[PDB]
């Protein structure tokens, strides 16, 4: 992924953990060799895969339990690193955020050309819930949907539900989350 993600791995780690840790994990995954994440450039997957499967193992915590914790940094990070005008352009709720991301990624796109983002389809219920249905080149990250979404929750001052009622790995085409909301 584009190294913003992995600079954010960084700083979610180093300013929950302290800098040592980070330095630890750092060498674990086996990324000793790069001094700094570059924000605007291309990475391997790979990398961001290693950085928490490393930080898994360093912090005794489930890699799923990170990737829900890195999602709810994600929404405040990237608000304060220069993105929180193009955040503001999508919304001032839930719903509306989520229907505005297809088209907020085909915004960064120009921009970055090697980016693979998400497909997300909403499914209106009622006006307090939603199914969501998540498709991606990427495996494993559902996690991390199930932490951006309550980053959102917390980012419009809205009470979050948030369920998986398919998962890719029961077998099923792509997952899909079952959403309540205030
Ligand atoms: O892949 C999967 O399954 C999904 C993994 C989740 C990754 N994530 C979900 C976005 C999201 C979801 C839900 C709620 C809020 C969200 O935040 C909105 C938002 C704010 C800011 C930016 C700046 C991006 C940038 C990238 C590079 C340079 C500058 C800016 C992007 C998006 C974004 C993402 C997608 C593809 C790639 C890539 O392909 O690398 C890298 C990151």
């Amino acid at each position: 992924m584009y190294g913003l993600v992995n600079k954010a791995i960084q700083d979610m780690i180093s300013k929950h953990h302290g800098e040592d840790t980070w330095e630890a994990i750092k060498q674990k995954a086996g990324l000793e060799d790069i001094d700094f994440f570059v924000g605007m450039e291309a990475y391997s997957d790979d990398v961001t895969y290693h950085l928490v499967g490393a930080a898994s193992e360093v912090l005794g915590k489930p890699a799923e339990e990170l990737l829900i914790a890195f999602g709810e940094y994600w929404v405040t990070y990237t608000s304060e690193e220069g993105y929180g005008e193009l955040l503001a352009s999508a919304g001032d709720s839930l719903p509306e955020f989520m229907e505005n991301l297809d088209n907020l990624h085909a915004r960064v796109g120009l921009s970055f050309p090697q980016l693979r983002p998400p497909a997300f389809e909403c499914q209106h219920t009622s006006s307090k819930s939603m199914e969501l249905h998540y498709q991606s080149t990427r495996c494993g990250l559902a996690p991390m949907v199930l932490g951006l979404l309550h980053g959102l929750g917390k980012r419009f001052q809205t009470k979050v539900e948030v369920t998986q009622t398919a998962f890719r790995e029961t077998g099923e085409d792509h997952d899909i989350f079952s959403i309540k909301y205030e």
